[PDB]
């Protein structure tokens, strides 16, 4: 549903702080910060609560480099297309080399 | 949720005309033309398969005026003050007479 910020959804609250900018806050201790002019860019901040814990493109967040590039399978890939190819969401897509 | 139009709900379309008029449109039969400019004003027009069946503040739809006026207790007001009162929503609204 096309929406209207700023909102106070269920967990997550989205608002903007300017008309560059778009701020998502949730109480699972993630915020996205989001800028829209001249290009989009993402900033994710993750509370220290969550070390260890997640997994994806930005890593486990356990302070070691070397593990980032670990996939789901794992093992941890040689170079950044590998890894990155192991995260798509559809089979259509392509294999970044 | 505030949303923007136009919406293709469930069994419903919502859209805007123009910027006087807002007209939603039900498969049951149902439409309202809401007048926005210079105040709110409204039109509803309801399909022929729905005769006699309705009951509110627009009538029973059973092509007979003297009935229009038949409260839910069964019987049918003198005033229209009076049968007007009996559709309020909440207890705490004044009686209009
Ligand atoms: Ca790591
Ligand atoms: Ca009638």
């Amino acid at each position: 549903i096309y929406t209207q910020l700023p909102i106070s959804a269920a967990n997550v609250t989205i608002f903007r702080p300017s008309t560059f900018f778009i701020i998502a806050q949730t109480s699972l201790g993630l915020q996205l910060n989001l800028q829209l002019v001249p290009t989009m860019q993402l900033f994710m901040q993750l509370a220290p609560k969550l070390r260890g814990q997640t997994c994806g493109l930005c890593g486990n967040f356990n302070s070691i480099q070397a593990d980032d590039f670990r996939t789901l399978s794992g093992v941890v890939e040689a170079t950044a297309a590998a890894f990155f190819n192991t995260f798509k969401t559809q089979a259509a897509c392509p294999n970044i080399r």
